[PDB]
């Protein structure tokens, strides 16, 4: 079978591999020192000569490029032109002066050009380092994550039983608080038997516990809410929306509504009260909502969210909403 | 008359004939032996060389197809295209990734191709098998059914003489609940005088105990609504609705409003009150509810629908709305 | 001027009768025998060589047609098709496999095939007989229709009465209930010097006691509303309205909001609160309703409705509001 | 000045006079002696050889034209054209069945046919007779207008002072009521000196106490609000507005909003309360209005509104709403 | 520079001065007479021969012209098209059949043709005299323009210090009522070193007492709103808009929202409490108004609006609305 | 690098620096001398020959340049063409009277020519200057910013620990009443570790106390929004919004819905209550908060701002809003 599909990828994949391996040497040019470095979750440039790299540990660290070809005005344009085609999009200093794209592996990247930066030499470029590790809930326990919780062992029960009984649950907080990696600790307590389908931007989540399941992607012309409409059809046990964006946002309701197992999602969400208003916006936000009003949708999100889980910029739960 | 009706669906039989044949071998091919299990309901592929089957019983099962040709990349496209072009849909790795269909039998199909699935050598395949038996509603008391209810005679009474006055009762639950199946069963209870139209998307309802009656099927051009639009031109003194979906759903409300006979209808709800806002919900998703309160709606079905039964997961009754 | 009218007409009548002769034949060679049937409501064919007629007594009784030439897959599309072309509109198998339509002398017909059939050998017809009948109001008394009533007298009365003065009178019930031929007796009873326009879908109105008077039809590109508008152009003394659809519905309400005389239709609803609501729901589905309270439609229609009268499938008053 | 303004106006009256010509003869040959008729308020024809006519004493009176040329389907035919083109609109048999225009002196003409009418060899037509007299107020009095209300004299000095003073004024009632009537004998005491301007859609206001004035018509592509509004460019003492109908209905809540001084109007409105929702409902049909609680501008409209005025089906006041 | 500035508008003076010649020669030959009177607010003509004028102290006096070329159809029909042309627009007895322009100096002109007026010898013009004189505001007080109130010298006096620290004053009344007059003469309490912008729609306002300023004047492409927009981008001290329109209606109110210093504006309204409704009203109309409670809107005007003057029909104020 | 940068910035260079230049000399030519002026805030021509200064210190100075070559009609609109060209616009007496663009620096620069202002001969200009001066926030307290507060050292501190930590302010007040000047020295106390990411119309802001950072701007193509868009994709740990605009509007209510850290932004208000409402307002214009209930904002708002501070036109802090 190999020889075949191997025959038969052969156009698709000259044709993705003559415009992957251009943008592979040129991050490999530039970004590629910064990506070798463990525990980071951010590398920026402010093309200024300098290198921003944002660690684990929540420390801006810079680092000097005054003398390195990879970042010349050109060989800048270069990469940042090879991201806007990879994702078929353009770049430019006219119409397309912003970019989002991604790189050769699937980390999220925001280009900025003048006129929209400061001047003509800033190129400003922005790496989303996703989760790349899974430790396990264990180890979240041990790194005292329930802490801050006076209902330390009620929050650290609840969460695995619930879990495993298939409540809805929500994790939010701030970006890079350590939401997709919690969620994707306590996905130990599915049982093994679950076929589990997931809605990622970027392949982040990872099936230590689980044969039976299957990964949805958006981006591009393929929405968000396109996935998820296409996991209401590949019958589901569990639903990890990667993060609720907008366009779910609605479509979420109306799954919640229908009484639906076990559902799991991230959120940029300052707390539990807020996560509820947060949900409400969105969901309005679709046509459909249009004639709902909106105080309905926040007691509607209230009746159906089973749990809620909120991480300060410390990385510690510090709200453990329930019920 | 046989052998003119022949010569004149001569022409559309060739054409159909000629797409269905194409899409029978590979259907035939690739899940032939998994289609001819009793009792499953649904049959996954996750293109990694694995079929998931799950059963009645809701155990998922495994099946190991790693030296098989009909999983090939090529093998596996071909039956892909089979039915995207069967329904008169195209199926490719750029505008149209995501695919619904049927198979040459009218089981529903949902194809999943890169770049929404993981990776380029994933396809992502879910059929769903229909619910192809009628046990007796006697079945349905015997397997203890009506069990975990407290007005247990007061339930099953309820159902039979209920039905045979003609009230309006929606079966709600999870998908697979048995939901399609108790509706099939409780029309025993129905005077076979009484001339019934059907609106489906899968040919499932049979019509066991009467003579006068009429199926319908939407789907593609034609519309949910359509159907049922045209339901009510075709004198109908049942009309059993598949299952609401997002169309019907305000037309429902109006052939409520109008005082209709015997509707019965199956929903994706997780209980009677959910149920209530489940329809509410739909109802406001057609523009001509635009002028209706939301809350308005919801009181309005809750005059209108005689009775609801839900079924959990282990299919059985574990709710009985009345009145 | 007769033999310079039939030359006037010539030309349209022409063109007429060279779309409702190969109708006539057609009609007449399948549905011929039916047709014939005194005291029917309707005639149904369910595409299984068995043809359903219903009878004013609620009963379905079924006519074999097995060894019948009529009846050929054949001999029945053309039917379809002579059914399409003579009110302009087209059926076939693909964009267009519902119809509605009519028969040479008026019968609303209702014709389903492929797919949206159960197969290619079903084809689904529906034939509506009109009323075709006029009994006097004394009839009804006769026969009972105000005797589930307390205010048996008043009731009589009431209607008598009402009407003679122009209040505003609705009869609505479900399909076939009797309401139309109600209306019809009940016209004795306005003054035979009141012109009267009609707004009907089907010929079925008779005027026996009224010489000044004027029909109005809509169909195809004129609208129910269309005729209305028309209508209040025309100095009415009395309006029937066929029935109320949803494009009058609006503009019935500020016909009534002017104070206008005798206006007296059938609608759809299972009672009088029911009515009302049915009312307000099909108003705001009018634009100019657009900013328009829908609870205060309702109170508006309940300011304006004089009396109103509800038909049990028994064809049989069984609530008589008034005032 | 007249030898010019002769040769001016050659080439738009030759056009006019082309086209009114062939329609003043069609007239004058079909409805020329009813036209003649003292008292009347409408004729109008049933396509079947009676010529109806009501008069002012509300009695329908026919007459039968069985044996005249003047009714033949091709007679009538040509005439109804002769409507369309002078309006510039066209009357056939497919899309336009119904025609809205008038004759050659201004009365409205309602003209229906075939496939609206019941047959091919019916021809509705409704001709207006718009108010030709004026009787002085005191003949109003006299004839006891103000009889029924309690209020007698009360009322007898309302209307004058009112007027004189410039209060806003509406007459509303059923058609030909006598309301158009009614305005034009109370314009008596509006002080000579004040500049009046007219907004009607047929001459029918006469000025016999008023040098300073103009009047305003609409019609075709020019629409009632189009007239108001250039009406409020005119510097304008009094506004009448010949009868309040949909388009200027919000305009006309902005000028009373402005506190614009006299206005006087008719209305289709069974009474002072009726007139009220009358106005709130055809302000809500303009989209400036989209904004505005509909309870909000009934409200607005009983601030503004100085005093109406209702007559019955008798030509009396029935209701004299003050403050 | 003069010799160059000549050269450099040498071509659009050409131009406009060789559309505004033929309007100066129609203007001055047909209204030459009644524009040279003074004290007069309007000048009519019913094309009826008769000049009517109006005059300051409300008095309509006609003059007679029956015997005067410049008012011959064609004379007429001249100085009209001279309108429409000047104005870029055209003006026919077709589809611009009713007319606004302006004359060479700037007064507004309303012109209305058949088949809009009467007949087709009926030409209706309608010229606004501007506010061509500025009273010092004393001048006010001594004809007692603040004699009807009772807070007499609390008025006199709020105004002067009001004005002088910048509150936002609205003048309203109706036609004529002198309105623009009066915020003329109070400009005199304005600190001189405030740099002030006025929105026109004439040249009316006169800055006798400021040296920094700026006129605006809006009209065919650019809005009302355009200016007030472009006023908040050229630094003013005082915004002087002659008199809230629409456009301006709503992003008047944003522009009280920021708080924003002097603003001072004439207004069409019965009173106070009108006026405040008026403006409710006129903001609702804007789209970006749409999401905005109507009573919340008033009450929105209801807390910036530091004072309303409304003045009679008698010049005179009669309403000192403070606070 | 700079040795390729050069020639890889050549072609842009050379194409932006060939509408630069012009526009620099013009700028030059008539502004130069303006420009050169320490304290002033905007420098406005009236077209008529006299340049108008206002200073810091809010008072306006007056410069005649009867004299000069460089305020020629002709002179003037070169440089007119100069900007409108620079920010790719165009500027004329017809379809682009009005005009918004920038100079060779970036301040902003507001252009009306005739018809819209009084003349052909009048060229209204209006320049603003940003601000281009840093004072540390000592020179606030010196100058006495906070004297006019009751809670003196509970203000000082507020500020000083409340931006330590994150909170969101908002800076409010009159145009030109040190809004951006008060936030840039408040920076102060932002830990210099902190990612700052700022999004302005014109650079106005200065990092003195952080190296990792970056600016953005608006203009033209590129809007408000979607530099904050960007922004929330370019991982910041505070976001400074040059000052709230319309279409961040709601998109920065969302912002504060996810619990974002310290956000800092000016706005055009009066004071705290006003700047509640002035966001909810500006939030409800985008389409996305269409289902969302107004009071609701305001509360939405008063829940998410930690502090409020508003400076009177004396450039004094009057109103210091807490919690
Ligand atoms: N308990 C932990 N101990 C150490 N590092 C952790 C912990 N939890 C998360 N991280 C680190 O945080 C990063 C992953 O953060 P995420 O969980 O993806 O952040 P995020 O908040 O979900 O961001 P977005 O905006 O939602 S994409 C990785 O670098 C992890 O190694
Ligand atoms: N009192 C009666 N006795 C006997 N037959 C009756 C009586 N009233 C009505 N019918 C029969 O009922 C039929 C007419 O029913 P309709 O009055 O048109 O029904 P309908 O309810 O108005 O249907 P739609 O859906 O409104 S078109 C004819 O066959 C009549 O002969
Ligand atoms: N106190 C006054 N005494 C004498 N004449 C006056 C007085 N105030 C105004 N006028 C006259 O009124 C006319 C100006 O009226 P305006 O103040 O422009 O009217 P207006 O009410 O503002 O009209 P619009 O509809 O708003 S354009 C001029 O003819 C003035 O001479
Ligand atoms: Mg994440
Ligand atoms: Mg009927
Ligand atoms: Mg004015």
């Amino acid at each position: 079978l190999s020889a075949e599909d191997k025959k038969f990828l052969e156009v698709e994949r000259a044709l993705k591999e003559a415009a992957l391996n251009p943008l592979r040497h040129a991050t490999e040019e530039l970004f590629g020192d910064f990506l070798k470095m463990e525990n980071i979750t951010e590398i920026c440039y402010n093309g200024n000569k300098v290198v921003w790299v944002l660690k684990n540990n929540g420390e801006w660290q810079p680092f000097d490029v005054r003398d390195r070809k990879a970042f010349s005005l050109s060989r800048l344009m270069h990469f940042a032109r090879c991201c806007a085609s990879f994702k078929k999009k353009t770049i430019d200093n006219y119409e397309n002066p912003i970019l989002s794209s991604n790189l050769a592996n699937g980390e999220r990247v925001q280009i900025v050009l003048s006129p929209v930066t400061v001047n003509d030499e800033t190129i400003s470029i922005s790496i989303r380092i996703p989760s790349k590790t899974t430790y396990p809930h264990s180890f979240f326990e041990e790194q005292g994550f329930y802490n801050l919780l006076d209902n330390k062992e009620q929050a650290i029960s609840a969460i695995k039983d619930g879990i495993a009984i298939g409540k809805n649950v929500i994790v939010c907080g701030g970006t890079g608080s350590g939401k997709t990696t919690y969620i994707k600790s306590i996905m130990e307590f599915i049982p093994k038997e679950e076929r589990i389908i997931s809605i990622e931007d970027t392949e982040e989540i990872v099936f230590k516990h689980h044969k039976n399941y299957t990964q949805l992607f958006f981006g591009g012309n393929i929405t968000s809410a396109d996935c998820l409409k296409s996991c209401l059809r590949m019958r589901p046990d569990r639903i990890i929306l990667g993060e609720l964006r907008s366009s779910e946002a609605y479509d979420f309701y109306n799954v919640l509504c229908s009484g639906h197992k076990g559902t799991l999602t991230t959120l940029h969400a300052g707390s539990s009260e807020e996560a509820f208003i947060r949900l409400a916006n969105m969901s309005s936000s679709n046509s459909a909502a249009r004639n709902i009003k909106f105080e309905s949708l926040i007691e509607g999100f209230k009746d159906l969210i089973d749990m809620i889980v909120h991480i300060n910029h410390h990385k510690q739960c510090d709200e453990f909403y329930i019920k």
